[PDB]
């Protein structure tokens, strides 16, 4: 199919955010600036700091553009968080999501990863030297238990990325291997396990519920970064590997066969969601609602996505599907859509020549 | 109690075409006892007893029972390698049957690991401090695995610890606790050592392997465990029984959605490593049988309480259940007299 499936990818998408119940929140656009400003201004005076600079290999640009879109984020999908937990998320979710620029082999930087973190040592990859060195500044907000998934979560991401610099698809026959990386890539419980800060959620009390939504939101959230991703690596010719494009070769079936897969458990993990927290503590179902309706207006809004394009596709057309989706689209851009000038000043470089 | 028990395991050890070729009985034993030898010298060591709270009696049978899953599964391996694994995978054992709540000792698990200060949970304090005996057998990318894949374990216990096997309608739950607590990527990467395997000639082989491996590893040890469990089940929360309580179906739906799951895992083993690097394919194949013949023969199983009391026919079922556990029992049947002494007791005093 030279064609995206525009009519499909319109009928799952409305059938998600029907299914989650996407709508309005108590969470006013001032108060959206007021943290993405926050939460921004943070993250970029430490990422210009001379130290940062100069171990985190990374075109300022890109790093500019990456950050921007990691505060917003973590601005949107972990609405109830204080503002110094937005910021020292943020700045750890932009470490994970630049270590993805690298081509560089981890191999003779972990040669002896195990002594030098056992010895107290620096690690010889950067990466990890910046990494652990901010970490603290991460964990302070949780306990135990949620620092623990926040560590483990971490470093299966470097691993994560370490396979997928060989741009393997799996081999044909391989049905373990795309979901196997997709988990090892997806950051599910470093995500489900930050959002319960310990200054307002008691992890002993809670243990059971916080560990069901790290389970549950692991896959959700990444099912729905793929269905949301889907659009723009549809003509990506240099992204070659992919949940759906690994599952494509994995499984040996068809792109549609794929994303058939990808938007049935997408669909099952919304409505299991739903039916499992829609009568529990009710802090925690807060959360939880407000983190799929955050992360769904983060996708929705941010250029990286170009969503924009869909609905610009479909914005005058009379079918229900079209419909549907455009007024969710309308409402996201409504409280989503702020122009990058209103917070994300100054540039991160401006702050680093200073 | 079901002797349907029977079919989800004769179907399983048909479809591997179950065949323990692997050593011969002098070998069994020649490496049974250098691996049980070490492991025990340095559980008996001062420092190893009185930091690892087990009661003697437990510790014994636990190092007996890795010990053979070990060079039972790691056949292609050094000495050396199985017994440094037996020793990593015993203190696995271990801490899976703690029941000391490890919260107040993980309160500063990050600042000491940074730090470089011995962690306060005396299983990590022990456990990160022999690791380098387990990890100089491997490559940077597969010590790695092995690494993640025991923290994970440490909080798969942690969880066990709350004896919850899911709310109902949590269809992620089961699997996701079963991952935690499956040491499949520690096993799964612990099965190439350098000294013949190079990491990054097959680097694509063997994250393969890893993440096949880790299913049917984990998968079919909850098939075969299925008996020592749902017996005198102290309030178990096991992959099949969480299926029943998360995804609210029968015990036979779930012990038959495992089993599925299972057999369509060794399939899919065999279709992609067949024609891939034969060392690999046969790494992977002395494993797989060795495994069964391990679950099949090791008493903490208890087969052969159901081997006895199934002695009554002659189709392709029940007669075909004894009939494999005979001939495990040809191989694998060893007595622990040749090969587990002293007891880790008598070195411990001395
Ligand atoms: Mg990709
Ligand atoms: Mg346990």
């Amino acid at each position: 199919m030279e064609n995206f499936p525009t009519e499909y990818f319109l009928n799952t998408t409305v059938r998600l955010l029907e299914y989650i119940r996407y709508r309005d929140s108590n969470y006013t656009r001032e108060e959206r600036i007021e943290n993405l400003h926050y939460a921004y201004n943070k993250a970029a005076h430490h990422f210009a700091q001379p130290r940062q600079q100069q171990l985190l290999k990374v075109d300022p640009k890109r790093l500019q553009a990456s950050l921007q879109t990691i505060v917003g984020m973590v601005v949107y999908s972990w609405a109830k968080v204080s503002k110094e937990c937005m910021a020292d998320l943020s700045i750890h979710y932009t470490y994970t999501l630049v270590l993805d620029d690298s081509k560089d082999d981890p191999y003779p930087t972990m040669v002896n990863y195990f002594d030098d973190l056992q010895a107290g040592r620096e690690q010889a990859h950067p990466w990890w030297a910046l990494v652990n060195e901010h970490f603290p500044n991460v964990l302070r907000h949780f306990g135990p238990f949620c620092s623990l998934n926040l560590i483990r979560s971490t470093l299966d991401f470097f691993e994560g990325c370490w396979i997928e610099q060989y741009n393997f698809g799996g081999f044909p026959g391989s049905h373990d291997y795309p979901q196997f990386l997709r988990r090892m890539n997806g950051l599910g419980h470093c995500v489900g396990a930050s959002l319960w800060p310990k200054e307002q959620f008691n992890e002993r009390s809670l243990f059971l519920e916080i560990t069901s939504a790290i389970a549950q939101m692991e896959n959700w959230m990444v099912w729905v970064n793929d269905l949301m991703s889907f659009y723009k690596e549809f003509d990506d010719e240099r992204d070659q590997i992919s949940l759906v494009k690994n599952y494509v070769v994995s499984d040996e079936i068809s792109l549609h066969e794929a994303l058939e897969k990808l938007t049935q458990d997408t669909l099952h993990s919304s409505k299991q969601m739903v039916a499992v927290f829609s009568d529990k503590d009710p802090q925690v179902m807060d959360t939880i609602e407000c983190f799929m309706h955050g992360f769904v207006t983060w996708h929705l809004c941010d250029r990286r996505y170009r969503l924009s394009e869909i609905y610009e596709k479909v914005k005058e057309e009379k079918t229900e599907d079209a419909q549907k989706f455009c007024k969710f689209y309308e409402q996201a851009a409504n409280v989503g859509a702020v122009s990058p000038s209103e917070w994300a000043y100054p540039p991160v470089a401006q702050l680093a020549n200073v």
